[PDB]
DNA sequence: GGTCTAAACGTCGGTTAGGAGCATTTG
DNA sequence: CAAATGCTCCTAACCGACGTTTAGACC
């Protein structure tokens, strides 16, 4: 079956990365190589996931070591990216870093990186880009103007899809066992759904609370999470909705076993020990406990 | 009070993100 | 020759995922 394009904008929006190296080439005129980068980096285990993309896009390499990477580093590829993101645009403030990136693409792709006001440029575009340049390139070229870079605000849910790939990518679907004397099985088990993203989008975070019309926001001891723990909005807005717009790679296996358990949970099986003992064992084979 | 649900509060460790540069091809 | 790209190696934090305690409904 073929992937959602909205689908893979929502994991890029969690997982990819748009990046510029600039590097002292002694074998150049500028003394500089300037090269343009968009990559994906997963665990192994879902080398999958990748190839889906590398299907639907019709570009990039896969490779598979410590870690499994898709890769788009040449022109022709590059447009591909382009295309895909000016089609199907991100909403995070990762969208920014697109947009930077996007302009030092055209600057290389018609040549003027090899002018040296051209790679100055290059340089302010860096400096907004991600972490910014090193130390090395700030004494490299001195008091370097960072470009502006567009705070994206106000961005309305694109597509189902896109929440799909983003929970794909950021999602955690888990059950919650805890130490509690008062329940006379000794525990109580909880049905948990959750998104965990950096607070510099909490406000799309929000917005994504209005779209799945349940879930709470938590702030980190930083970092900021979408819980859902009740259990009526799990069995009758997230399940029905992750039916709907599917999950990708291993964590829908997760999912599956999760939703499993929620059944068990409005059953009533967790209020008693063999049913207990039957949760357990499924979680423990779960996220962290799931092998090869 | 007894019980259970929802969720606020806490915390670990690694898969993510982000990085830089040599090697090879293209020309 | 030089410019583009292929390929490989390095670093660590924003994530994922796990745990306990608190407010409070029904009975
Ligand atoms: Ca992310
Ligand atoms: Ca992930
Ligand atoms: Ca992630």
């Amino acid at each position: 079956d073929n992937i959602s394009p909205w689908t893979i904008t929502g994991f890029a929006d969690a997982e990819s990365s748009f990046m510029l190296t600039v590097s002292k080439d002694s074998k150049r005129n500028t003394g500089w190589s300037v090269r343009p980068r968009f990559r994906i980096g997963l665990h192994n285990k879902d080398v999958t996931i990748l190839k889906s993309i590398r299907e639907y896009l019709g570009a990039g390499i896969i490779t598979s070591d410590i870690d499994a990477r898709i890769r788009f580093e040449s022109l022709k590829e590059l447009e591909v990216v382009i295309n895909h993101f000016d089609k199907y645009p991100l909403i995070t403030q990762k969208r920014a870093d697109y947009l930077l990136f996007k302009k030092a693409f055209y600057l290389i792709k018609n040549k003027e990186h090899l002018t040296e006001e051209g790679l100055n440029q290059i340089l302010t575009l860096k400096a907004s880009l991600n972490l910014g340049l090193s130390e090395e390139l700030k004494e490299a070229f001195p008091n370097t103007i960072p470009a502006e870079r567009l705070l994206v605000t106000g961005q309305e849910i694109p597509d189902s899809n896109w929440v799909a790939g983003f929970t794909a990518g950021e999602g955690s679907f888990y059950i919650r066992i805890a130490k509690n004397s008062t329940l006379k099985t000794g525990y109580q088990v909880q049905s948990v759904f959750q998104i965990t993203q950096d607070t510099r989008d909490i406000e799309l975070m929000k917005n994504l609370i209005s779209y799945l019309n349940c879930g709470n926001i938590r702030i980190r001891k930083t970092c900021v999470d979408l819980v859902v723990t009740n259990l009526n909005d799990i069995k009758e807005k997230i399940i029905p909705f992750f039916n709907k717009n599917h999950i990708i790679g291993v964590k829908l296996q997760d999912y599956r076993d999760w939703c499993k358990v929620v059944t068990l949970i409005d059953n009533k099986e967790h209020l008693t020990s063999e049913g207990l003992e039957k949760i357990q064992k499924i979680k423990e084979g779960m996220n962290r406990g799931r092998s090869l």
